[PDB]
């Protein structure tokens, strides 16, 4: 089980991250940086990143001055258990496999097996 594909690595990137709300820096929410790929349409400030939501698994653009490291699996069971943004972006944090909905270049990867049997 290896599969050699590198899917851009990064620390920031490709994880979970607390976007700070411009209408008030006090709520935020989870969000799984990415980069626009499929999207073209979808034009990214030059000070703006393309990010992907936990709650409605929506595509927002915001500010990585507006993002922040967080600690979602650091969360408690009571947060997650409720919040659900931070839930799925937790689980994402544990199974570190993304929802079916979401079709990063994993959930695929999963298939019946290493390959047949």
């Amino acid at each position: 089980g290896s599969s050699g594909s590198s899917g851009l690595n990064d620390e920031l990137l490709g994880k979970v991250v607390s976007v700070v709300s411009a209408t008030e820096r006090t709520e935020w929410y989870p969000a799984l940086v990415i980069s626009p790929s499929c999207n073209d349409d979808i034009t990214v400030k030059k000070d703006q990143c393309l990010v992907r939501s936990f709650i409605d698994s929506k595509f927002y653009s915001i500010a990585r001055k507006d993002i922040k490291e967080v600690d979602i699996l650091n969360l408690p069971e009571s947060e997650l258990s409720t919040k659900p943004g931070l839930q799925k972006a937790s689980i994402f944090l544990k199974t570190r496999v993304v929802p079916d909905n979401w079709k990063m270049d994993i959930s695929e990867i999963l298939e019946s097996g290493p390959s047949s049997g």
